[PDB]
C-alpha cells in the first residue's frame, strides 16, 4: 500500500463500497462493534493456529506473517473494545476456540478470504451504519480495521505466490492500526502515518 | 512472484492443494477442460466489462490491469482449447454475454475472489484429476493457468489497496502463461521463464 498525501478515510477514498449481496447481519453500532470483536477474536485464534501449523510444516517466514497478523487483529480488538466498554461498561470480550488448520497454502487462502470479506463486506457495512447513527468514533475505528484487512489480504496472497521462495524479510506491524509491511523499504504507515520507528518487527 | 531455480510444477511446488470443501464438480479431464474453458470465457467477458467501467470511472491504470488480465485468460483458453480440439475436433469454443460492471473497487474484489477460487479450488481439483488419469498434457495446461490466477489475485488486491494512488507503471503480460508483472523490475517470467522483452505491455 502506497503512502498518499493524506490519511485515507471513508471521505477521501474510493474503496469503501460494500458488496450488494452481503453476508453481514447489521444491527446497531453497539451490536456491530461486538460482532466485529467476535470476528476479530476468531481471526486471532485462526491465525495463531495457522502460525503453529506453519512452523510444524516448515514455513518459518509464513509463520511469522501469521503471528504478525494475529497481533494486528489484537490491535483491532483493542480499538473496538475501548469503544464498546464506553458504550456498555460491563461488556466482556468473547472467547473463541482454535479453528481447524490445514496445509499452509490453504491456510493462507482461508486467511485471504476472511480479510476480503471484512474489508469489502463487513466493515464497510458497519462504517455506513455508524455514519447513519452519527457515531464518529466507530466510523474511525471501523475505517482503520477495514484498511488494515485489505493489506493483510494482499500479504497473504503474496506469501501464497512465493510459498516456496521465502526470504529473510521481517514483517513490521503498526501498533496503531495493524498495518503490516514486508521488508525495510518504508518510512511510515500508509494508513495512519505512524513513523517506522515505533513499529514492531516479526 | 519470485523466480525460482526451476519453473514451478505440481512436482516441486507446495501451493497446489485443493480446499477441502470444494465448490467444483469434477468429471473426466475432457469434461474439466471444457468446464475450465467456459469459466475462462466468462472471466474474459467480465474483465473486459470491468476495464470499460474503470476507464469511465477515471481509473486508467486499473483499466489496463483488467485488459491485461482479460488477455491472460484468452491465453488460458488457447492452451485448454488446443487439448480439447485433439480429442474432439468438432468442439467449438463458447461465447458468453457481457456481465454488469459496478464500482471499480468492488469489481477488483469480484476479480480477486474469482481468481482465488480458480487457483485454490477449481484448478487444483482439475489438476489432481488429470494426474489420477495420467493426462500429463492437461496437468501442464491446468498448472500454467492455476499459477497465473494466483498472481492475478495479488495484482487485483494490490490495485484495490492503492485504488487512489495509481502510477504510470505498465503491466507486462507473458504471452505463454498469462503471468502479469507491474513495472519494469524483472528479467523473466517466474512461471515459464519467458524473457521480459517478449512480454506485451499494457
Ligand atoms: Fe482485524
Ligand atoms: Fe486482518
Ligand atoms: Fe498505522
Ligand atoms: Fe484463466
Ligand atoms: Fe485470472
Ligand atoms: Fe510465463
Amino acid at each position: 500500500m502506497k503512502v498518499r498525501a493524506q490519511v485515507p478515510t471513508v471521505k477521501n477514498a474510493t474503496n469503501f463500497n460494500m458488496v450488494a449481496d452481503s453476508k453481514t447481519s447489521v444491527g446497531s453500532t453497539l451490536e456491530n462493534l461486538k460482532a466485529a470483536i467476535a470476528g476479530e477474536t476468531g481471526a486471532h485464534a485462526k491465525y495463531t493456529a495457522f502460525a503453529k501449523a506453519a512452523r510444524e510444516q516448515g514455513y518459518e517466514q509464513i509463520a511469522r506473517l501469521f503471528e504478525a497478523t494475529a497481533a494486528a487483529e489484537l490491535i483491532h480488538i483493542g480499538l473496538e473494545y475501548a469503544l464498546v466498554a464506553e458504550m456498555e461498561p460491563g461488556y466482556e470480550k468473547p472467547t473463541v476456540a482454535a479453528p481447524s488448520a490445514y496445509s499452509c497454502d490453504l491456510n493462507l487462502i482461508s486467511g485471504a478470504n476472511g480479510e476480503i470479506y471484512e474489508t469489502s463486506d463487513m466493515y464497510p457495512a458497519f462504517i455506513r451504519k455508524a455514519q447513519e447513527e452519527g457515531n464518529s468514533k466507530a466510523v474511525h475505528v471501523f475505517t482503520r480495521a477495514k484498511l488494515a484487512e485489505s493489506v493483510h489480504a494482499e500479504r497473504y496472497l503474496a506469501a501464497y505466490n512465493d510459498i516456496d521462495a521465502p526470504d529473510d524479510d521481517k514483517f513490521h506491524l503498526c501498533p496503531i492500526c495493524g498495518y503490516i509491511h514486508k521488508g525495510e523499504d518504508f518510512e511510515k504507515c500508509p494508513i495512519c502515518f505512524r513513523p517506522k520507528d515505533t513499529f514492531t518487527a516479526y
